[PDB]
């Protein structure tokens, strides 16, 4: 467990995306994770499709929400472990409506063999992230609407309602923090990112952590 780690420094993270008026946060979390795991598996950084999940993942509810864990299992058990590139399946749920699932005319950008659920302990999550890469986590984002920048030292931690990507941490700073990639455009937060205090379960960050396994 290093003092600090930022996967962005290793070019293992893609640019911040926009989910629009669609509650597809879970999809962006799951995909953001796969993209990073794919890269770390010795493959070029490739933008994958969230739309594939929103439109085709029938074990979740597209714009009405879903679970990263269900998304992972769907990819493996229903789509032969394939994840299409974003180029082949562009995002079109910005207006809040998801177009029907299209079974063809897409290219596979990545493949996963399964997923692991991380223990509900920030220290353990950090140790894993430091070696294996970015992890998908659920948080309470009720107080995130007013986030403009800086390390959030106080976060409403009551109910999980948002999915995000954990890209790093810094234990050497005055206030140890987590580095989180959000999907609300670069206009929000620190260029699409947010930093929350680490070690006190801010926003319930340790409750639902998981990652896909490339294999």
């Amino acid at each position: 467990a290093p003092a600090a780690v930022d996967w962005r420094a290793r070019g293992a993270v893609t640019a911040v995306k926009d989910q629009g008026q669609c509650g597809s946060c879970w999809a962006f979390s799951a995909i953001g994770n796969v993209e990073c795991q794919w890269f770390l598996a010795g493959h070029p950084l490739t933008n994958l499709s969230e739309q594939m999940l929103v439109s085709c993942d029938k074990t979740d509810s597209g714009c009405s929400g879903g679970l990263m864990n269900n998304a992972f299992e769907w990819i493996v058990q229903e789509n032969n472990g394939a994840v299409y590139t974003e180029d082949s399946y562009p995002y079109a749920s910005g207006e809040g409506i998801s177009p029907p699932c299209t079974t063809s005319g897409h290219t596979v950008g990545a493949t996963i063999t399964g997923h692991v659920e991380l223990p509900q302990d920030e220290a353990q999550i950090a140790a894993w992230l430091a070696v294996n890469g970015p992890v998908a986590v659920a948080v309470d984002a009720s107080s995130w609407m007013t986030y403009t920048g800086g390390v959030m030292t106080s976060c409403v931690s009551e109910q999980l309602d948002h999915g995000v990507l954990l890209v790093g941490y810094n234990d050497s700073a005055a206030v140890p923090y987590w580095i989180i990639k959000n999907s609300w455009t670069t206009q929000w937060g620190e260029e699409g990112y947010i930093r929350i205090a680490k070690g006190s379960n801010q926003c319930l960050v340790k409750e639902e952590a998981s990652s896909a396994v490339v294999g």
